[PDB]
């Protein structure tokens, strides 16, 4: 029988603001079409087969920057999300990757096929370009080195050119480029991208890099001893995250791990499983994040590390490799599922707080996205409204913990090992923040609830120990009838966030397929 208990005495962690991170790729209309405009050779064009000038729509002045950026969008990203932070420029683009192609007048940037994907890339957009972005949308930039075809030297030059104040030549060379004297002063840095993958230029044994990311790492600090460094893990549950932290745990601040839900080989004809597959997929995550913990820790004290080392979940999100794929851009539509999906994920990282410091959406723009653009406009995508509702109350509080009773899924899991080695997945789901308002020292409880069942609503007993509860709560309620209900041009908001105020007599009915998020007054 379900119930849930909630512990405000009982800390995790503090919410690091950087769970709500971003995520940009030079992969189909990420950047061309995304933050930046498209032309009649954007991503499908290309300028030997560009779109037919009667076909082509551009994007109006108005809704640009001076440096050429989208305002709308960046509207979404600072304004409505308050993204602090995106990795760029990308995970499988950046391993052939050359920064020095995109930097210097524009007109000597050199194209270059992209690899990864199979486009043609202006590098019109390049670092300079991306910090200047960033500087408008208020964001911490986060640079992937090229660990693919890249040599030590290059990313070298590059943390030089970003980051050196001296008189030497990459650091003129940024001043020359921007007309400023500062640098750019990019703290954080990643040792390449899922090197571990067989898809991946330069594909490497998880010892080969290890000791290959050591001697980087080690050679980097040199150059900026201040910049946080990321080594690349697999999962976090895999033999290559051990091999990769007992290497580089006294040489690196994080450790990157990627995961995608709705992703990989499964019998998509059984379309009854599909749900299940996806809403309990981010299960795979947690118990993946939960032994790299261990395995952080077995690193610290093999090399007597007193420091933390934390956990960069650098890409999450939802991604069917059969519907977002190279040839459309990675353009994928998302469902009301999809959303409760992204739901579950961000509980997991609220429930994970004392390890997870950095959680990067991937992508931010047009990719497998929140977020969907036109030339002349855009619409958020049902996995924004997760998002946009932990970002704005799970935010700048302090994790607590939960005791959740709950029924159980006896489906088919994707990954299929969840069910096996995890266990069934509970149908309810649940993460809490306590949240001090600075200016009023006011006490607040943020409960976030999924409830993954397909068919099934749930009354529920809530209690918070130690604490009184004031008289109304703020419900914030996602739900559709129609788990395949979608967002789209025309039906924006067909999924949206309903609110309301009610009183509060401690319990709660939470609706078969849908998420809520309850803000609870804590009177002192």
């Amino acid at each position: 029988s379900p119930a849930l208990d909630v512990f405000p005495s009982a800390s995790i962690a503090p919410v690091s603001p950087y769970i709500f991170s971003g995520f940009l790729e030079h992969l189909g209309r990420c950047i061309y079409g995304g933050i930046l405009p498209a032309t009649r050779t954007t991503f499908p064009h290309t300028p030997r087969v560009p779109c037919p000038d009667a076909q082509f729509t551009e994007t109006p002045r108005e809704l640009l920057t001076p440096e050429g950026f989208r305002v709308d969008v960046l509207e979404v990203l600072r304004d409505e999300l308050r993204v602090p932070l995106v990795r760029w420029p990308g995970g499988n683009y950046v391993s052939s990757y050359n920064w020095k192609d995109g930097v210097g007048p524009k007109e000597a940037r050199k194209r270059r096929p992209e690899l990864a994907w199979g486009g043609e890339e202006s590098n019109v957009f390049g670092t300079d370009e991306f910090i200047a972005w960033c500087r408008v949308a208020k964001i911490e930039p986060y640079i992937v080195f090229n660990m693919g075809t890249g040599t030590l030297e290059d990313a070298l030059h590059w943390i030089e050119y970003c980051n050196g104040t001296g008189d030497t030549y990459y650091a003129n060379l940024r001043r020359q480029n921007t007309g400023r004297d500062e640098p750019h002063n990019v703290k954080y840095w990643a040792l390449g991208n899922e090197v571990w993958g067989e898809w991946q230029v330069g594909q490497q044994t998880a010892s080969a890099y290890a000791t290959k990311a050591r001697q980087w790492a080690h050679a980097i600090r040199l150059v900026d001893p201040s910049v946080v460094l990321v080594g690349c893990g697999e999962t976090g549950v895999d033999h290559w995250d051990g091999v990769v932290l007992d290497e580089l745990v006294d040489k690196v601040e994080l450790h990157s791990i990627h995961l995608y839900t709705g992703f990989g080989p499964r019998d998509r004809s059984q379309v009854d499983k599909e749900y299940g597959r996806g809403v309990y997929g981010p299960d795979a995550a947690e118990y993946s994040i939960e032994v790299c913990k261990g395995l952080i820790n077995k690193a610290r004290f093999a090399r007597n590390v007193s420091k933390p080392i934390k956990i960069a979940f650098d890409e999450y999100g939802v991604w069917d490799e059969t519907v977002g794929t190279p040839q459309n851009g990675l353009e994928q539509f998302y469902n009301f599922a999809d959303a409760l999906a992204m739901a579950s994920w961000l509980n997991v990282f609220i429930r994970q707080a004392d390890v997870v410091d950095i959680a990067c959406i991937a992508q931010s723009v047009n990719v497998i996205s929140p977020l969907i653009t036109s030339p002349t406009g855009l619409f958020r995508q049902t996995i924004y409204w997760p998002l946009y509702l932990f970002s704005r109350y799970m935010r700048d509080g302090i994790a607590v913990r939960v005791a959740l009773e709950s029924p159980t899924f006896a489906g088919e899991t994707l990954p299929q090992w969840i069910a096996s080695v995890k266990g069934r997945p509970k149908d309810l789901d649940a993460s809490a923040v306590l949240h001090v308002d600075p200016g009023t020292s006011a006490r607040s409880l943020r409960v976030a609830v999924v409830n993954r069942s397909e068919h099934a609503s749930y009354e529920v007993p809530i209690r918070i120990a130690f604490e009184r509860v004031g008289v109304q709560v703020e419900v914030h309620e996602l739900w559709h009838q129609d788990v395949h209900a979608r967002n789209g041009w025309g039906k924006e908001d067909e999924v949206s966030v309903k609110t309301r105020t009610e009183r509060w007599n401690g319990r709660w009915t939470f609706r078969e397929h849908s998420f809520t998020l309850l803000v609870l007054e804590l009177p002192q």
